[PDB]
């Protein structure tokens, strides 16, 4: 009487990006009394599907490739209708479900090919250097976003979180021995073997200077020989400290402490000269004669707060 399909429901399945497919589904209804099959509904891409009568079966096919990434939930739902040659005609419908399988046809990508980040050199071991974010456009969780594994190459001093891409430190750093780093970041998807795909970006890290070094004396204590009664302004010797920090933090400021009337230095050079106070080698005064032949010098950098050398340094003078 009414065309009745042999099943309550039908099914077919294929990968995305298939050229065509000749038999997603075979259906058949039966009339005791003829039958024409039609696709009456389609959740999506109806135009791509076709039905034909082959050897008594209504046979669904698909003529274009499908894109998994343009389909919600991997499923296309069709409704097929069998209809007799009746006047009026009689019909019956049935659900068909087309599963589309995802292919790994999208690579992980980064917003930029190179990222640039600056960071103070006293960064707390394990702190957030940089959040990274790759994007994989495959829709399935197997091949798309959820599947991304971050990897990091370069210095053992850094490490990346494999799921979130958050980059972090392995240790305390030191601008005074490593100033910059170039790291390579790989994102990879859940494809297997040659179908695994990978995204890449460099991360270029610069260390900003902290005033984390004291001045220290080069070649102290100093020994000079100097003639008796030498004129005012005669060159004596040069003192030197070293601060390997940058700019202000490495800039040195020398001074004589406590004061010494027989000598003056240049605070920016450390170049000691004599004063108008004359150097009598056989001078009565004990105190005055002792600092005639010994100069104590201190040195500070221009940081904030400014650091200074642990020790002072001495110029031992020997008069002639
Ligand atoms: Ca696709
Ligand atoms: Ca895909
Ligand atoms: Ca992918
Ligand atoms: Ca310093
Ligand atoms: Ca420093
Ligand atoms: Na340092």
């Amino acid at each position: 009487n009414v065309p009745t399909f042999q099943k309550d429901a039908y099914v077919g399945a294929l990968r995305e990006n298939e050229p065509s497919v000749t038999q997603l589904v075979r259906l058949r209804a039966t009339d005791e009394d003829q039958i024409t099959y039609s696709i009456v509904s389609a959740s999506a891409f109806g135009s791509y599907f076709d039905i034909s009568l082959y050897e008594g079966y209504g046979v669904i096919s698909v003529s274009r490739p499908l894109d998994y990434e343009q389909i919600s939930n991997g499923l296309i739902y069709l409704t097929v209708m069998a209809m007799d040659a009746g006047n009026p005609p009689l019909n019956s419908t049935v659900p068909v479900t087309i599963e589309v399988f995802d292919e790994n046809d999208n690579p992980p990508t980064f917003s930029k090919p190179a990222y640039f980040v600056s960071v103070v050199e006293n960064i707390m071991a394990g702190a957030t250097v940089l959040f990274l974010n790759a994007t994989d456009l495959d829709r399935s969780r197997e091949y798309g976003q959820e599947s991304i594994i971050y990897s990091l190459e370069g210095s053992t001093q850094f490490r990346i979180n494999a799921r979130s891409g958050e980059i972090t430190t392995t240790s305390l750093l030191d601008r005074e021995t490593k100033s910059e780093y170039i790291l390579i970041v790989r994102a990879v998807d859940g494809g297997v073997g040659h179908n695994q795909k990978t995204g890449i970006a460099t991360v270029n890290i610069t260390l900003l200077d902290i005033n984390d070094n004291h001045p220290t004396w080069k070649d102290a204590p100093y020994y000079i020989n100097l003639v008796e009664m030498t004129p005012p302004d005669s060159d004596v010797t040069t003192v030197v400290a070293v601060d390997p920090d940058l700019g202000e933090n490495g800039t040195l400021v020398y001074s004589i402490q406590p004061p010494n009337k027989f000598y003056s230095l240049n605070s920016t050079t450390g170049k000691i000269r004599t004063t108008h106070a004359m150097l009598d080698r056989e001078n009565p005064d004990p105190h005055e004669a002792e600092l005639m032949r010994k100069i104590v010098v201190s040195v500070t950098d221009c940081g904030r707060p400014p650091l200074k050398a642990t020790s002072s340094a001495t110029v031992f003078v020997n008069l002639l």
